[PDB]
């Protein structure tokens, strides 16, 4: 019982790509909105709760949807020809989410060190003066508008007179990234405890929260004092090298984003050096759609099996792109053995120990 509001082609900047596509999208009563390389639902395409704004530049009678999703403000930005168009889609989209939505201080943080600086707000580390704890703080400008083992738990929220904070877990084991780089290569069996915490967590985002995180690379996993894994959340708005071959056409993509980007992690794990590599970007692009995979001649069938099946250019054809998503890849021989109950409950001993005296350590932040 789910109708379309409005309908109808509309040149889109693509998200990754700054050059103008034609795309077919579609508004359903529901507030999903998406678009289509040619004419024929994950919360991604959600006009829940959107802003709306509408420019003259660069190209005139451009619009731009402005949502935050999550702790993270995303900006879809579309043009079409005539300004009386820009107006029938507005009015439409505004209706939806209009008629969709019907139906502590500061001073107990420290500023530490700035982490990160967007267009709508900063990322901080800070310290819980009545703990001493230690917390990443994303502050965003007002004006812009449970918990999972392995990702950044969103602890505090709270408003000020012009911006709005989210105060996140932040892990003090290191960031992974670093921690390949001293080892510059990870057995089968770390990758396999690293992979696996992951499926845990992208199963979570998708079967539960029915959302892609869409940016998973080495750049944003980290250890806590343990050593599990910490799927960040420090994205601001603000690299072509982790990206899906389906997210290059700007069509269709789905929870098979997330697959193809852990393959990419796991094998730089396993591999030591990153799968498709190119200084120049545009020869990377040709590289990820045309070129094959490739191996070090020097690992397990079972491993370079579920690369492979993560690797695949068709997102449908790709290992966890079909209905059962990542039970396809938790069923994998590679993950044959490990009981994936015990993999939520922590219950997986981590095969390293950051070097780390306590939650309070400050060792890794050098
Ligand atoms: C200015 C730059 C810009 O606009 N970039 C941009 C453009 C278009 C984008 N479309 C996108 O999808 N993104 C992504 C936004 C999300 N982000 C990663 C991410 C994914 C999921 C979550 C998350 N979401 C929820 C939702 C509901 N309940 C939850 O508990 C959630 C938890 C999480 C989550 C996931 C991991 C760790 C902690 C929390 C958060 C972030 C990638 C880009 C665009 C970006």
């Amino acid at each position: 019982d789910v109708a379309i509001v409005k309908e109808g082609w509309l040149h889109k900047r693509g998200e990754y790509i700054k050059t103008w596509r034609p795309r077919y999208f579609l508004l359903k009563n529901d507030g999903t909105f998406i678009g289509y390389k040619e004419r024929p639902p994950l919360n991604n395409f959600s006009v829940a709760q959107c802003q709306l704004m509408k420019t003259e530049r660069p190209r005139p009678n451009t619009f731009i949807i402005r949502c935050l999703q999550w702790t993270t403000v995303i900006e879809r930005t579309f043009h079409v020809e005539t300004p009386e168009e820009r107006e029938e889609w507005t009015t439409a989209i505004q209706t939806v989410a209009d008629g969709l939505k019907k139906q502590v201080t500061m001073n107990e943080f420290e500023y530490l060190k700035l982490l990160g600086k967007g267009t709508f707000g900063k990322v901080i580390l800070v310290k819980e003066k009545a703990t001493g704890r230690y917390y990443a703080m994303k502050i965003l400008k007002k004006e812009v508008i449970s918990r999972h083992p392995f990702l950044t738990a969103l602890k505090y929220s709270f408003q000020t007179h012009d911006r709005l904070c989210f105060v996140m877990e932040y892990a003090n084991g290191g960031e992974l990234f670093f921690h390949l780089s001293r080892e510059r290569v990870f057995s089968e069996d770390r990758a396999r405890f690293y992979g696996a915490e992951i499926v845990s967590a992208l199963d979570y985002l998708h079967s539960e929260k029915n959302v892609v995180y869409r940016d998973l690379k080495l750049e944003n996993l980290m250890l806590d004092k343990d050593g599990h894994i910490k799927i960040t959340d420090f994205g601001l708005c603000k690299t072509p090298e982790y990206l899906a071959p389906e997210v290059l056409e700007d069509n269709d993509y789905g929870r098979a984003v997330d697959w193809w980007g852990l393959g990419v992690v796991m094998y730089e794990m396993m591999c030591g050096r990153l799968p498709f590599y190119n200084q120049d970007h545009e020869k990377l692009f040709e590289l990820i759609l045309m070129e094959e995979i490739r191996f070090p001649r020097t690992l397990g069938p079972e491993a370079k099996s579920l690369l492979s099946g993560l690797l695949k250019k068709d997102p449908k054809q790709r290992l966890g792109g079909g209905s059962e998503d990542a039970k396809e890849i938790m069923q994998h021989r590679f993950f044959a053995g490990i009981v994936w109950q015990h993999v939520y409950e922590k219950k997986l001993s981590p095969p390293f120990k950051p070097q780390v005296t306590s939650e309070t350590d400050t060792r890794y932040f050098d």
